[PDB]
């Protein structure tokens, strides 16, 4: 439930490897690859307290809520922890209104997939 | 675990999802199609699934296994590299198995 990330990076070979982990007591996510990076991935989790699901950018901070925003409003719909890796060019606001709806009509016809 | 997929005519894209479901867990994946499949999860020897479809590139599965075993818990890995050369590969997850040693509490 409690979410500690952690980053770091290491020549290799010719190149920069960069790494950034995610920390669950259960779970562990890490993530590989170049730095600068694209910070698209995020989780939620349902937290007992408050009805709001907090949101957790695993790849740094960000002020884009594409990714937190879903997996925060997922977490609500479902009550479980929701990942999300939102890898979409197109950041137009109707765009992923869109993609988000989508994935309710699909949440909708076939809820035993979630 | 178990694993769904579905596209969508969205203005004029196709938009494509990857669903995995674990019993506590949803991961959601956004994007277009086709593309990469270097995303894993294993858990328990730990036993590695491919959450964006079948491949035989075993980079992120290979990792995900060796490190849910070094750490018995679930262990997602994202492999983000086009160098998926299985030495350079080793040299990836010894860095990571050093960070483990050296920082047990962030992992
Ligand atoms: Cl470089
Ligand atoms: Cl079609
Ligand atoms: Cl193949
Ligand atoms: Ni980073
Ligand atoms: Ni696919």
């Amino acid at each position: 439930g409690d979410v500690s990330l952690h980053n770091f990076s290491a020549r290799l070979w010719e190149q920069l490897v960069h790494f950034h982990v995610m920390r669950l007591t259960d779970s562990l996510f890490l993530w590989v690859g170049a730095t600068p990076h694209l910070r698209n991935l995020a989780v939620a989790m349902s937290s007992r307290y408050d009805s709001i699901p907090v949101s957790t950018s695993l790849l740094g901070d960000t002020s884009d809520t594409t990714s937190t925003g879903l997996a925060q409003r997922l977490a609500r719909k479902t009550n479980k922890q929701v990942f999300v890796s939102y890898n979409l060019q197109n950041t137009d606001s109707n765009f992923a209104l869109l993609v988000e709806n989508r994935i309710k009509e699909e949440m909708e016809a076939f809820p035993e997939k979630f």
